[PDB]
């Protein structure tokens, strides 16, 4: 190790030396079996209100890019699913693959999608993100998964930003980006309780994922394999792989909001 990452040296495999808690007992990403996941008529259509989202910058952190709301009011949440409470925007930022048949973190009956979104919120009852993290119903996480294919337009403005912050550290402003644009058509999901899939690997996340993939074109996926996770002026390393593979689902039951 040394800092952590996706290589071979400092990979998820070694992740559990300095974070324990990787070999936990509610680690994500998972497998969905299908065939496994229990219809449950209880849980409720989720809930997203995102019109009144303020995106605010776009960051290279070194591991991803997020693109960053405004979260200090009740702009863009998310309620209803399987959660109690109001949850806030706070980012999204993706994990995708060096081609396309791989580059998700869940997979579906073992089949792996060229990339997958993750729209993170906050619990408002804590009041911070930084308190919700240490929670068990603290964060909500929307997983999308993205598969080869047409174009989405609503991701056009997202590509064309990344040649400005190609490097671990870079940031740019940008506003008045509308999530609303990344949605599948339906909001059909399963549901699990999980954790964060990078360090520190928080067992505080309900995991809400939707059955409908969006498809994206091969040259938008192309854009997003140019970032770097190095620093500027450091050796390119291209940000590839991204993504932690499935974890055991120990004792835990993943439920089907649809038949
Ligand atoms: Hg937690
Ligand atoms: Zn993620």
């Amino acid at each position: 190790s040394h800092h952590w990452g996706y290589g071979k040296h400092n990979g998820p495999e070694h992740w559990h030396k300095d974070f324990p808690i990787a070999k936990g007992e509610r680690q994500s990403p998972v497998d969905i079996d299908t065939h496994t996941a229990k219809y449950d008529p209880s849980l409720k259509p989720l809930s997203v209100s995102y019109d009144q989202a303020t995106s605010l910058r776009i960051l290279n952190n070194g591991h991803a890019f997020n693109v960053e709301f405004d979260d200090s009011q009740d702009k863009a949440v998310l309620k209803g699913g399987p959660l109690d409470g109001t949850y806030r925007l706070i980012q999204f930022h993706f994990h995708w693959g060096s081609l396309d048949g791989q580059g998700s973190e869940h997979t579906v009956d073992k089949k792996k999608y060229a990339a997958e979104l993750h729209l993170v919120h906050w619990n408002t009852k804590y009041g911070d993100f930084g308190k919700a993290v240490q929670q068990p119903d603290g964060l909500a996480v929307l997983g999308i998964f993205l598969k080869v294919g047409s174009a989405k337009p609503g991701l056009q403005k997202v590509v064309d930003v990344l040649d400005s912050i190609k490097t671990k550290g870079k940031s740019a402003d940008f506003t008045n980006f509308d999530p609303r644009g990344l949605l599948p058509e339906s909001l059909d999901y399963w549901t699990y309780p999980g954790s964060l899939t990078t360090p520190p690997l928080l067992e505080c996340v309900t995991w809400i994922v939707l059955k409908e993939p969006i498809s994206v074109s091969s040259e938008q996926v192309l854009k997003f394999r140019k970032l770097n996770f190095n620093g500027e002026g450091e050796p390119e390393e291209l940000m590839v792989d991204n993504w932690r593979p499935a974890q055991p689902l120990k004792n835990r039951q993943i439920k089907a909001s649809f038949k």
